[PDB]
């Protein structure tokens, strides 16, 4: 038993998949474009049927952190090296790949990307930069990154992130927890759920991880003058979550909070698990459900380091309307 979902692609399927990227690769200029943006979720229809059924039933359950999909080919000489920034990371050799995960993406719901993130690209790069190994981003290594739901701060954030494995030879692990039912007592549960938290915008957001931008006040905003938000939220027996290890907070003075937010910690410490996306595995993670890290690994510099393509999706883009930063698909 696992507490994701899992398929895996027969070769016939992958190799169908890998063509149709292909193609949309062949006959658009990028992934981000607007023409792109709008016709992937149609062209996603032309799929393997075997998995857009497991798309289209697994997003119902009511249980995985996860749905994961196994088995896209990718060759690492075609691929090139990894790059040795975000910022040179859209290279020919991973750009099928790139169209890969947006069209599996749109099968889940709608794409988008933030101004103050990579230049506000809608499909991200996972990589580890030289210097920036100890930092709280996802750029790290010989730092773990620690579990957290993507953009905590924002009420714009994802439904689902996903990730596409480019390489990882040292099978690196990316870490889950779901909200630990089975232990929190009904008082703590009872307080998890009351607006007495705060996190912060994570360190992503910031200038100095761009290459402006008028959003990049509003982070600040949430940065300097945080409002106080519940950590759980919708059905008692099977909460929403919403917390960063890291930068979550009590709201000021609240003795209660803290003691529940500290639980909190402590029981999701005990029961986060690994995910260990090889190279082709495809995970969108449940951002509701569950929070997300990665091990703290020794990076490689040497052409080979562990390299993810990453996007944003949200089930509904109007949901974020007051923060359409001049375009419904980049946020802030
Ligand atoms: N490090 C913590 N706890 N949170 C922020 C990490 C996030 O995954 C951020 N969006 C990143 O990609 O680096």
């Amino acid at each position: 038993v696992r507490p994701w979902s899992e398929f895996r692609l027969t070769p016939a399927e992958a190799a169908a998949a890998a063509a149709l990227a292909a193609r949309c690769a062949q006959r658009y200029d990028e992934t981000d474009g607007p023409e792109f943006l709008l016709d992937a979720p149609v062209i996603a229809h032309e799929l393997p049927k075997r998995l857009r059924t497991f798309m289209a039933r697994a997003r119902l359950d009511a249980w995985p952190h996860a749905l994961v999909v196994r088995g896209n080919p990718v060759d690492d000489a075609a691929l090139g090296s990894t790059p040795v920034h975000w910022r040179t990371a859209r290279t020919p050799g991973s750009r099928p790949l790139s169209f890969l995960l947006m069209l599996y993406a749109g099968l889940l719901g709608d794409v988008f990307g933030w101004a103050t993130q990579q230049d506000g690209r809608v499909v991200t790069d996972v990589l580890p930069i030289k210097g920036g190994e100890h930092t709280l981003v996802s750029s790290s290594s010989r730092q773990e990154l620690g579990w957290h739901t993507e953009d905590a701060f924002s009420p714009y954030r994802a439904d689902y992130v996903g990730l596409l494995s480019l390489r990882n030879p040292d099978g690196v692990a990316t870490t889950l927890a779901g909200v630990p039912l089975d232990d929190l007592d009904e008082r703590t549960l009872d307080v998890l759920f009351q607006e007495r938290f705060l996190i912060r915008p994570d360190d992503s957001h910031l200038q100095v991880n761009n290459s402006g931008r008028v959003e990049f006040e509003g982070i600040a905003q949430a940065a300097d003058r945080p409002e106080p938000v519940a950590i759980l939220t919708g059905h008692r027996a099977a909460p929403h979550l919403r917390v960063d290890g890291d930068f979550s907070a009590p709201a000021e003075g609240d003795e209660e909070a803290a003691a529940a937010l500290g639980t909190l910690r402590k029981l999701i410490d005990a029961s986060l698990y690994e995910l260990v996306l090889d190279q082709g595995d495809v995970a969108f993670i449940d951002n509701r459900r569950a929070v997300h890290g990665r091990r703290a690994f020794q990076p490689r510099y040497d052409g080979r380091d562990r390299w993810l393509k990453r996007i944003n999706i949200t089930r509904d883009l109007h949901r974020s309307r007051k923060a359409w930063a001049g375009d419904s698909r980049v946020l802030g």
